[PDB]
């Protein structure tokens, strides 16, 4: 996340680690939500390539051991059936990882809360962008879980000229824009949080940025919005 601030231990407890085995160690690729005890979602774009994964509830620090963390190996990786990874424009972005094992539920481990299906954000919605990405374009990951204020930019304005154009659809939410804070590579995959009715719901699963860099003026960060694929994920999750 560029411009963001340490999260606590338990800000955003549905926030996972997506790791692939690097060898001899694992390694952090992307973010994502747990959903149900043993279903992520994250990006199609995460789990693109040929890797074994695992996924990490309870993590907030990647390189030291907190004492909260909980590793879960990926055992069914359904990808959204029209995703074109050569055209993330295009929208579908968007994966459901069944796990190996259920979690634990406890303070660090808990459950997002999805959207109610349609549900458009206001432009301006406080939303929070959280992950472990680049800090810096062309930069470095984090080692301890992070936030940026990420407020949304609605289609309209995000489909202007000046910003994004034909690029995001409506499918889709643009948090950010303002040079200073957005997501960045590794954060993919993850949440994005927005406050609705007392409860903080994921609006978004991180899609991307520029190819220009990160934080660039007029050009927000993209998110899948989730509110369009409630029904997917509740299907995918009913049969398999
Ligand atoms: C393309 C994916 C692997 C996503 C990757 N996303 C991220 O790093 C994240 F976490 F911010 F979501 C990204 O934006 N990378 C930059 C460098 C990129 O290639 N951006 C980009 C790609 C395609 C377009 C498009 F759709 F217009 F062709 C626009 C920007
Ligand atoms: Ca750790």
């Amino acid at each position: 996340v560029v411009g963001g601030t340490e999260a606590q231990r338990n800000s955003w407890p549905s926030q996972i680690s997506l790791q692939y085995r690097s060898g001899s160690s694992w390694a952090h690729t992307c973010g994502g939500t747990l959903i149900r005890q043993n279903w992520v979602m994250t990006a199609a774009h995460c789990v693109d390539r040929e890797l074994t994964f695992r996924v990490v509830v309870g993590e907030h620090n990647l390189n030291q051991n907190n004492g909260t963390e909980q590793y879960v190996g990926v055992q069914k990786i359904v990808v959204h059936p029209y995703w074109n990874t050569d055209d993330v424009a295009a929208g579908y972005d968007i994966a459901l990882l069944r796990l190996a094992q259920s979690v634990t539920l406890n303070s660090y481990v808990q459950l997002g809360v999805l959207p109610r299906a349609g549900t458009i954000l206001a432009n301006n919605s406080p939303c929070y962008i959280t992950g472990w990405g680049l800090t810096r374009t062309n930069g470095q990951l984090a080692q301890t879980l992070q936030q940026a204020y990420l407020p949304t930019v609605d289609y309209a304005i995000c489909s202007s000229s000046s910003y994004w154009g034909s690029t995001v659809k409506n499918s889709m939410v643009c948090a950010g824009g303002d040079g200073v804070r957005s997501g960045c590579q590794g954060d993919s995959g993850g949440p994005l949080h927005c406050l609705v009715n007392g409860q903080y719901a994921v609006h978004g699963v991180t899609s991307f940025v520029s190819r220009l860099g990160c934080n660039v003026t007029r050009k927000p960060t993209v998110f899948t919005r989730v509110s369009a694929y409630i029904s997917w994920i509740n299907n995918v999750i009913a049969s398999n």
